[PDB]
């Protein structure tokens, strides 16, 4: 059968970024990692096997991989090496990813808009948008 996650499945490459440096500062990312991360053009591969969604991100300097069930909290190590407790849910057709660590929180929303995969990353007052297109 068809699922709301179907539209996300596939291989994606970064095409544009807005306010990523500010967002990384809010996360506590240091100067050098901000420079190196800002240069990268990651690929993200989203796949589904039964109820398990896998999201991989590959880049020149860092690869990440999470597998999860919607609504079930899990341990995640982020690209900037935060050790977080994460939960990912569907809100309509938007994947909502909340990461909690040291009493802090950031929310990452993934949505399909036109032929793009749009990521909205929010920490305190700062919103970054990262746009991906099919690879
Ligand atoms: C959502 C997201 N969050 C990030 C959080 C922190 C950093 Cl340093 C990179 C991030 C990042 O880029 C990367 C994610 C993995 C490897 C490399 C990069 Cl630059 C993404 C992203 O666009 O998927």
């Amino acid at each position: 059968g068809s699922h709301m996650c179907d539209a996300f499945v596939g291989t994606w490459k970064l095409v544009s970024s807005e306010n990523f440096d500010d967002y990384m500062k809010e996360l506590g990312v240091g100067f050098a990692t901000r420079k190196v991360a800002g240069m990268a053009k990651p690929n993200t591969i989203i796949s589904v096997n039964g109820d398990v969604i896998t999201l991989k991100t590959e880049s020149t300097f860092k690869n990440t991989e999470i597998s999860f069930i919607l609504g079930q909290e899990f341990d995640e190590v982020t690209a900037d090496d935060r050790k977080v407790k994460s939960t990912i849910t569907l809100d309509g057709g938007v994947l909502v990813h909340v990461q909690k660590w040291d009493g802090k929180s950031t929310t990452l929303k993934r949505k399909r808009e036109d032929d793009k995969l749009v990521l909205e990353l929010v920490m305190k007052g700062v919103t970054c948008t990262r746009v991906y297109e099919r690879a």
